[PDB]
């Protein structure tokens, strides 16, 4: 009745699938968008379905077809996305959304790095988001503790070293590691906060900005053993998937380079959402 | 202390992971197979960890490394398969079973049709020429890739104005839950009555011919859809068209009747197991 109706767009993929539990939980009146099959794909389709036996609400439309995007946004007030990153795809919906006229804000697709300090996509789409007068939230800031902290940072893989582990430099620069469960929590306290209308909401809980030697040495406390670290160089760093993103996080710092007001910060601004610290992140890997 | 202890190979897949939780559900002290990382793999590595919280354990081993296998077996008593259906992997592990010496049963990944009547019937020759004692669990198609769908292909939801009728579609089926599946599979790896024993998953309301199954949601929605029959030779004229013959045309998941004493719905009537009328509405 006087809950928020949120569509999620992307709602299987890995923010999305826990952005929708995310505004169910919150109590919004949770509508998920179901695309077209591309293939005989059961764990997609079982994940949407099981949506509905907790509350929500599938509507079918497509990218390709103007008029669904427009018929499913109107039925809601706010729309989320949480694309791949497939990004340029939300155009398509932008479009959609400035036509229907209803929509009281829209939250695209970034969840990660802020892409307007990294002087792009993501940017294409806010463009076009504020070109049309659509109010916005833009949650950026965190690396996913999935990706970044369950592996101490390591590439290839998403679980704790054995023995061994890269340091990048000395370790001593402070990255922001947040599980998606938090990121997707603080997304649905803030997408019908008035505080954060057409603003950017940067997720940075603040025992969690911590240097890669430090999310090691909370491993190394809960293992009880010592890795052996072998620290590698920019420039030897620098000598395909993903190489850049992690230099900006871990030699240049780009997550925790710039302070960020009390007004502008998730942990701040929803306080009682007790964030998941990355020494109980990391126990179920013990 | 007294409970069955189970190891679960392929316990992240469709049938494993239903599988891991059916055991888990039992009171089984549940282990699970932890492959190496293949690639980056999110939602795999998330699904095999979230198994911990519920009480079950990862044991890490290799199919390339037959003493990693030999070890992992020896922690339990029973081991069920589930790979893909790949299957051979599964010889190496019956060596690693046979070596280790200490395994109660194995269940080889099965869960579909008699092999019987094909890398399957090589698994289950292996198996039973290291005299390993073994249940099959056979006989009934997974519902979400036949009953949801109306048994059409390409797609896993229900068509919305037409049909394909494959012959007249009154040749019997079998439709199960896939957790009704596992759950039968966790009662029966420990039960007396089935070593050495296939059991057949046919639980008596949901054998069903493709029209039953297709006017059980024509009634629930109250649409009658537009239905084209295609006849054998039509269809002996693309993945899992030899399935879909010998289900739908020549009707081998029902031509032979089944004794209570290895039917699994009468071994374990507790399992009140899902009927399609129920499985369809969550589509609606
Ligand atoms: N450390 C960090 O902060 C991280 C940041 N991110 C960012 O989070 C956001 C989501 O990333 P992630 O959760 O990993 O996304 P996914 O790879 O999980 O896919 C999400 C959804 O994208 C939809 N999708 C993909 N291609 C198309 C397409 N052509 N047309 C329509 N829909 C499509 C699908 O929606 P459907 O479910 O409807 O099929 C898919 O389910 C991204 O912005 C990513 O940049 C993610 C990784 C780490
Ligand atoms: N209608 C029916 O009756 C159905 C019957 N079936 C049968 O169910 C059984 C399982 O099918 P399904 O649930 O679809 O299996 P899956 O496709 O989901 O995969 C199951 C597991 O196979 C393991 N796997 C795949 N390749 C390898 C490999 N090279 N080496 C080691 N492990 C591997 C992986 O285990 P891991 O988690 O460790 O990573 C994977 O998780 C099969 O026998 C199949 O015939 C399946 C579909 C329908
Ligand atoms: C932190 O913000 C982001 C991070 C990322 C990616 O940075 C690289 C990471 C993460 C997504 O997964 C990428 C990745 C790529 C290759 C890898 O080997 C890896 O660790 C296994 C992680 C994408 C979008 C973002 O907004
Ligand atoms: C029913 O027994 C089995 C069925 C199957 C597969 O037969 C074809 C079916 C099912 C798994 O999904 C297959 C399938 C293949 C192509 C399709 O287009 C399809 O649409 C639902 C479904 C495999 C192993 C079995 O033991």
């Amino acid at each position: 009745g006087e809950k928020t109706r949120v569509l999620v767009v992307g709602g299987t993929g890995t923010m999305g699938r826990r952005i929708v539990r995310a505004c169910l939980a919150e109590g919004h009146e949770t509508y998920v968008l179901q695309q077209p099959e591309t293939r005989v794909d059961i764990e997609k389709v079982q994940l949407l379905y099981s949506y509905k036996r907790l509350g929500a609400r599938l509507i079918e439309a497509s990218f390709s077809d103007h008029q669904s995007l427009v018929s499913a946004v109107k039925q809601v007030d706010i729309v989320v996305a949480a694309m791949s990153g497939s990004i340029l795809v939300q155009l398509k919906l932008v479009e959609a959304i400035k036509e229907a006229g209803n929509i009281k804000r829209f939250l695209p697709s970034e969840f990660g790095m802020d892409p307007s300090r990294m002087g792009d996509q993501k940017l294409e789409v806010r463009n076009a988001i504020e070109a049309a007068g659509i109010p916005h939230t833009y949650v950026v800031g965190a690396c996913f503790a999935a990706y970044f902290a369950g592996n101490l940072s390591q590439m290839g893989t998403l679980i704790p070293p054995k023995k061994k582990v890269n340091i990048y430099g000395d370790g001593n620069v402070k990255v922001v590691y947040v599980d998606e469960d938090d990121i997707a929590e603080y997304t649905a306290k803030t997408l019908d906060d008035p505080r954060t209308i057409n603003k950017t909401v940067y997720v940075r809980p603040t025992e969690n900005v911590l240097t890669q030697m430090e999310l090691v040495q909370i491993w190394e406390k809960l293992t009880g053993k010592e890795l052996e670290k072998t620290n590698i160089s920019a420039n030897d760093f620098l000598a395909q998937a993903g190489l850049g993103h992690f230099y900006h996080i871990f030699y240049e710092g780009c997550l925790t380079d710039h302070e960020v007001g009390d007004d502008e910060e998730a942990s701040k601004l929803y306080p009682d959402v007790k964030y998941t610290r990355m020494d109980e992140y990391l126990k179920i890997f013990l």
